């Protein structure tokens, strides 16, 4: 029943990473996390984000495959 | 290199998913997805979200493990 809408919703969220406002929000959240570290770790954390934010998102989307996610909660085979 | 700050940042993100503001943002994002559907499909989508969104959030929290993420992107050992 819910199998197809679950997969569409996971895909919707993952494609919405292309939206400008979503990109701004993700980068802001990453910068906020780095901001609570002391020097020199804050700067090192900012450098890490600048290099690895794309791969971080790519890996998260990879792991959150719609079929895997939606079968894990039991609405899809 | 970046291994130590990666784990600190992913720990932050893991706990940030548990904030009420973040939980509300994720729920609202899913509900916005449903809003693009015409009737009766929007209601079916809303029903799914109402029943299952906390289980979806749990899966996202589980993925956001510092050791897992930081080794998957290649900055930390396993």
């Amino acid at each position: 029943g819910f199998c197809e809408v679950c997969k569409k919703l996971v895909l919707y969220l993952e494609h919405n990473l292309e939206k400008n406002s979503t990109k701004e929000e993700i980068l802001a959240a990453l910068e906020k996390g780095c901001s609570f570290l002391p020097d020199p770790y804050q700067k090192q954390c900012d450098d890490f984000v600048a290099e690895y934010e794309p791969l971080l998102l790519e890996i998260l989307v990879e792991v959150m495959d719609p079929g895997f996610v939606c079968s894990k909660i039991g609405v899809c085979p």
